């Protein structure tokens, strides 16, 4: 049998205004939240979720094999060799179901100084023809800065909610270096399933993705109304209820890392479903020399002996280990 998590819905609201007292309720709530199982839903968000949905399957269910192999990752094209992180992830009939489309910051043009001294993790998105994808880019691209303006309002709370100053976080997400990235994940419904794409778990679920800590500051995902998400505790893993109207937020690694784990970043895994869905993550990654002195909100004097960690080499190495324990996604 398999228990519910709670998963608290908290209106984020305050959190773009100007009242400090509101904004410290919300704050109070993010701090119990990342305190329990480590998730909550940002309601009263301002985003237009229902257009993200839309204009992302119009795209999924339009892009033809060829656009695909034309966009490609390395892991899927031998020419891309500059596609680490954008691009598209293909599916591979009988084998793997899952598709995506992954790009970063707009901003990373070949005018761009990291893009110029070949920093890694820093690389320029790819796009299909406007004429077949008419209006994709600018959505995707407007999308991108409409949840960093979500997400830099999640992490004034999540700074007020550690005694902190409210930019202690956001201070060091910009738009001018963001590391950040926007996945759009079809996950199909497929008859038959191909057993060879399903994993079985310890517990003996079926799964379509293990267990991992997200590799991020914070995470803000948008999924369509499938419910698929677990979370690990101490008892065992709980299903976390799908809300098509909201975010499901957590922290990531970087953020246990920086708040010697008080805030710990949660454990999920995707349950095997065989039903077309979405899962659109937004990983709130700073940029690429951004540092963040560790601390440690139990002690009176806030010490921690934990290295500080540039995050782009928290990035560079955090998105290689996910790939080598779950697989090329
Ligand atoms: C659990 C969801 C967030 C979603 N999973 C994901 O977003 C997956 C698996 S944890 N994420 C990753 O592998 C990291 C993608 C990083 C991205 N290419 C980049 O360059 O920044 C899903 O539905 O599988
Ligand atoms: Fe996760």
């Amino acid at each position: 049998s398999v228990s519910k998590a709670n998963v608290p819905k908290i209106d984020v609201s305050p959190l773009f205004g100007d009242d400090q007292a509101a904004k410290m309720r919300v704050a109070q709530q993010i701090d119990a939240a990342s305190r329990d199982t480590g998730f909550f839903y940002a309601v009263n968000h301002g985003i237009n979720v229902q257009r993200l949905s839309q204009k992302t399957k119009e795209f999924h269910m339009s892009i033809t094999p060829e656009e695909k192999w034309d966009l490609a990752i390395r892991a899927y094209n031998k020419e891309h060799q500059d596609q680490v992180r954008a691009g598209y992830y293909l599916s591979i009939p009988g084998k793997k179901a899952v598709e995506s489309f992954c790009y970063l910051n707009p901003n990373f043009t070949p005018d761009h100084p990291r893009i110029q001294a070949k920093t890694p993790t820093h690389e320029v998105n790819v796009w299909p023809d406007e004429t077949k994808h008419p209006g994709f880019q600018d959505f995707a691209e407007q999308y991108y800065w409409d949840v960093f303006g979500l997400s830099s309002a999640l992490l004034k709370g999540y700074a007020l909610a550690l005694g902190k100053e409210e930019n202690f976080f956001a201070r060091h997400f910009k738009p001018d270096d963001t590391l950040a990235s926007v996945v759009l994940i079809r996950y199909p419904y497929l008859d038959p399933y191909p057993e060879a794409a399903i994993k079985t778990a310890a517990d003996g679920t079926k799964l379509s993705f293990e267990w991992h800590e997200d590799v991020s500051l914070i995470t803000v995902l948008y999924q369509s109304n499938v419910q698929n998400l677990q979370v690990e505790t101490a008892a065992g893993y709980q299903d976390i209820e799908a809300d098509d109207t909201g975010y499901l937020i957590n922290c990531g690694s970087y953020m246990a890392h920086l708040t010697n784990n008080y805030y710990k970043a949660p454990i999920d895994r995707v349950k095997w479903v065989n039903a077309e869905r979405q899962s659109l993550p937004f990983f709130v990654n700073l940029g690429y020399d951004s540092v963040i002195d560790p601390f440690d909100p139990r002690e009176p004097n806030g010490k921690s002996d934990r290295e500080p960690l540039s995050y782009g080499d928290y990035l560079q190495n955090g998105l290689v280990s996910l790939i080598n324990k779950n697989g090329q996604t």
